[PDB]
């Protein structure tokens, strides 16, 4: 399946900002009325990766919720249809060992787990254990690190098969040469023809995505391709594309830097 926003917006409604907040004054946001996103368009091909980015607080989460169907769009149409398949910036982990999280309610199929496995290159990491990925671990598996946690999530979700992937922000930590390796070899090659949204914070994303989309409080800021980005947001391009190694900057640091320059140049 692709996926069609035709000019929607979404409004706050009672319940979810604490969604929001597990996930990742509400009342207030529900008294007065107001969008959470406003007038979204993306129309996305069968196979192809979207890439999400923006100031933070944009709405980017919210967006995948709508997808979802936690969100409601109270004006304009989305059409995407199939299996979706969710892995949140929240990494859970259940009691059980390390395969048993990433086929977590699903049957075990060999050749499907083990291609998944070296995609998300997990090999490195259970190859230090004793038992490798039958290792135990207790939920939240909370000695591992930040990227092992994300890892093994992202597994559990790119292992549904599913006809819609939503990755939000599996890259935003320290071990950045991993997250690189993973997005090559998960993202770009084992899902190359699976349809998928990735919200990110660094621009070779961007760069290799098939649309973009630029968020900034609720709001569009760009929409289309790479090249379209270049030639025609030339001051966003040429702040962003001008670091020489933006996307090894933390994750803090590279949102920081994208939520200026989305202030910056509204
Ligand atoms: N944990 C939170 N507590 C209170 N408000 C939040 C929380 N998370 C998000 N919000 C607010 O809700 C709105 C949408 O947030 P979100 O969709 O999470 O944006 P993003 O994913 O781009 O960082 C923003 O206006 C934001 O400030």
């Amino acid at each position: 399946t692709g996926i069609i926003m035709e000019n929607v917006t979404a409004f706050w409604e009672e319940g979810f900002g604490e969604l929001l907040e597990k996930v990742q004054s509400f009342s207030h946001l529900c008294l007065v009325g107001n969008p959470v996103l406003k007038n979204i368009n993306l129309n996305i091909e069968k196979g192809e990766m979207l890439a999400i980015t923006g100031s933070t607080g944009s709405g980017k989460t919210s967006l995948l919720m709508l997808i979802l169907g936690e969100l409601e769009a109270s004006e304009g149409i989305i059409k995407h249809s199939g299996r979706v398949s969710f892995c949140s910036q929240f990494s859970w982990i259940m009691p059980g060992t390390i395969k048993e999280n990433i086929i977590f309610g699903v049957s075990y199929d060999e050749y499907r787990y083990k291609s998944v496995v070296k995609a998300c290159q997990l090999q490195q990491d259970i190859t230090k254990f004793a038992e490798q990925d039958n290792t135990v671990l207790g939920e939240g598996g909370v000695t591992l690190s930040g990227g092992q946690r994300a890892r093994i999530s992202l597994a559990r979700a790119v292992y549904k098969d599913a006809d819609l992937y939503l990755l939000d922000s599996p890259f935003g930590y320290l071990d950045v040469f991993t997250e690189e390796q993973v997005f090559e070899s998960c993202v770009c090659k084992l899902m190359a023809n699976k349809t998928r949204i990735l919200v990110t914070s660094k621009m070779e994303h961007l760069r290799k995505a098939d649309k973009i989309l630029i968020l900034h409080q609720g709001s569009s800021y760009f929409y289309g391709t790479f090249s379209e980005l270049q030639s025609l947001r030339p001051d966003f391009s040429s702040k962003l594309m001008g670091y020489d190694t933006f996307d090894q900057f933390t994750e803090e640091r590279r949102s920081s830097i994208l939520t200026e320059t989305l202030r910056r140049f509204s």
